[PDB]
């Protein structure tokens, strides 16, 4: 019953779905906070880089992440925007419950 750290679990699970779509194991999701409120809670900002070094079209890669990515009950919306920003909208639920566990014991 014990809170996550949000950045922390979706820059893990980027991570992943960055692995299984070829990225190699040590790939930096660079998950950081929303630069916008239009562009969600959190950002994945990393598959640009990974993309060039994989040789390939960064909206491609970015599509093929999000086909690895699952973030049913955490986020509302996963959007690609531009040359393959990750843009996560956080299901509201969620995060209260988060809050909840982080001060429960309060």
């Amino acid at each position: 019953s014990n809170a996550m750290n949000i950045q922390a679990l979706l820059s893990e699970k980027v991570s992943q779905a960055l692995i299984a779509a070829g990225a190699p194991a040590d790939c930096e999701p660079q998950v950081r906070q929303s630069a916008k409120v239009q562009f969600g809670d959190y950002q994945a900002n990393g598959v640009m880089a990974v993309a060039k070094k994989l040789g390939m079209a960064p909206r491609q890669l970015a599509e093929q992440v999000l086909s690895h990515l699952d973030l049913n009950g955490i986020a509302n919306k996963v959007e690609i925007a531009g040359p393959g920003f990750i843009n996560i909208f956080l299901d509201p639920a969620f995060l209260a419950d988060n809050v909840n566990r982080a001060l429960q014991s309060e």
